[PDB]
């Protein structure tokens, strides 16, 4: 069908990456279901070989905002739905406070029942020993939400947010996120009013997986708009 119909239901999501980070390459699928009824994710994700060059928890915002749940007084707010199936592009630079950054490129769009994430990713300008390169996050996931904004000009969303991860330590690593989203096709998307996207997420292992992966499982749901 065309926009938020083709989400009424349970959706197989399926999750591509392409990434290079300070000169290390790799690459990780993932697949899953979204259940936008519940602003559900449920996800699993495994390195193509070896060990992955980053802590997953970096990873978590590149590897699906069309799975938001919008209250019934919402529903015109949701440009994300609205783009598909043609879908839209997804682009970020992530600064990481204090260390390198992430360039990110996404499609987000239908190829026949599946939602599909194809991302490429380059990450420049990390520190050895910082805490990504040296593995020192914590494997877990904070609260929060993002506020959405038009870009009427993109015909588009931005979002600039920040999240924070957890360290060993006790501290926490900073990692600005600088969104544009971007619809394929021509056809016609909500431009929202400004609000909010609140995401719960947490991270897990599948107990029985032996390869480099990560399990996720996120709660998104779209508020800020009176009824
Ligand atoms: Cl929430």
């Amino acid at each position: 069908s065309k926009g938020e119909e083709l989400f009424t239901g349970v959706v197989p999501i399926l999750v591509e990456l392409d990434g290079d980070v300070n000169g290390h390459k790799f690459s990780v699928s993932g697949e899953g279901e979204g259940d936008a009824t519940y602003g559900k994710l449920t996800l699993k994700f495994i390195v193509t070989t070896g060990k992955l060059p980053v802590p997953w928890p970096t990873l978590v915002t590149t590897f699906l905002q069309c799975f938001a749940r919008y209250p019934d007084h919402m529903k015109r707010h949701d440009f994300f739905k609205s783009a598909m199936p043609e879908g839209y592009v997804q682009e970020r630079t992530i600064f990481f406070k204090d260390d390198g950054n992430y360039k990110t490129r996404a499609e987000v769009k239908f190829e026949g029942d599946t939602l599909v994430n194809r991302i490429e990713l380059k990450g420049i300008d990390f520190k050895e020993d910082g805490n990504i390169l040296g593995h020192k996050l914590e494997y877990n996931y904070n609260s929060h939400c993002v506020y959405i904004v038009a870009d009427k000009q993109k015909n588009g969303i931005k979002v600039n947010f920040k999240i924070r991860h957890n360290i060993e330590d006790g501290s926490v690593q900073l990692a600005d996120h600088y969104q544009q989203n971007t619809p394929i096709g021509d056809g016609p998307v909500l431009l929202p009013d400004n609000h909010y996207l609140c995401y719960q997420s947490a991270l897990s292992k599948d107990p029985n997986e032996k390869r480099d992966h990560m399990v996720l499982l996120e709660f998104v749901t779209a508020a800020g708009i009176t009824h």
